């Protein structure tokens, strides 16, 4: 239908999905805590349809909740069903970013939950350990409840290459940026120039992936923020954009709202090429060239 490509999904999750372990106080349990494993994705209301798609893609599992005012989240939080359906998926269609690190720790948490070890003090602790290593780790409340807690070290995995072009479409769908800047012309005559920029932003921990985009798309360069750990894969060459970026993503489509921006960006590219005319300086050089071609 508009049934999503499986690698697009993984691209999208690498960019924007959360593997969460929720650990709250609860008097009904022997340890005094409730553990809940959560697969979750949150977007602006303009991407509600993308949440609906994704839910459908996972068999209709989980819930879509309006978080508040202008956001929505898709989450699955039954551990039976994460184990039956989500784990086999991500074990087959593998994540490639540091997100994959989160996925593997998330999966140790679920294995302990299938054994029901999570209800024991000991199992509880191992899980707070595993949680400490997912993403930003332990909240101030949880650090204070488990001061004796050592995070589980992240397993430090291997060369993970882009697995399918559909992955990158998914990935760019969250982490990706199609821009158009209007500047003054560098000329006597007042005129305007559109500059287009395709850009991917990512934390520097995913550097191997970022560097690899240059071969993968056949263009662009890397830039590092001088002030923190941010890398920008940028394409600004207009041929490359016409010739490589626009053809790629026309075949291997952006999903969600941002496809609309890609479309507008493509339209601006036609207008740049068709509704322009030569500067007086450009007119001059071409006149001289023609004013001595073919003697």
């Amino acid at each position: 239908n508009s049934k999503l490509n499986p690698w697009a999904v993984v691209g999208f999750i690498d960019a924007e999905g959360s593997f969460m372990v929720r650990v709250r106080k609860n008097s009904k349990y022997k340890t005094g805590w409730l553990v809940v494993a959560i697969f979750s994705v949150t977007v602006d209301k303009k991407d509600l349809f993308l949440l609906e798609s994704l839910k459908t893609f996972f068999g209709g599992l989980g819930s879509i909740k309006k978080s508040g005012n202008s956001t929505f989240s898709y989450r699955i939080e039954s551990s039976e069903q994460l184990t039956k359906i989500i784990l086999p998926f991500f074990d087959k269609y593998s994540l490639i970013t540091e997100k994959l690190g989160d996925y593997l720790l998330f999966k140790k948490v679920l294995e302990l939950m299938g054994t029901k070890e999570h209800l024991t003090q000991r199992g509880l602790e191992k899980i707070v350990s595993l949680k400490a290593s997912i993403n930003k780790g332990l909240s101030e409340e949880l650090q204070a409840a488990f001061p004796q807690c050592v995070p589980t070290p992240r397993p430090e995995i291997n060369n993970k290459n882009i697995p399918d072009p559909f992955w990158l479409a998914g990935f760019v769908s969250g982490d990706g940026s199609f821009k158009s800047i209007l500047k003054k012309s560098e000329s006597i005559k007042v005129g305007f120039q559109s500059i287009l920029v395709f850009q991917i932003t990512q934390h520097a921990r995913d550097v191997k992936l970022m560097e690899s985009l240059i071969s993968y798309l056949g263009c662009g360069f890397i830039e590092k923020d001088s002030r923190g750990p941010w890398l920008y894969y940028t394409v600004t060459n207009f041929s490359d954009i016409q010739g490589k970026i626009i053809p790629f993503f026309h075949q291997y489509k952006i999903i969600g709202s941002k496809y609309g921006d890609y479309q507008d960006w493509c339209k601006i590219a036609l207008i740049m090429q068709n509704k322009n005319h030569l500067t007086p300086e450009g007119l001059n050089e071409i006149r001289a060239l023609k004013g001595g071609m073919n003697k």
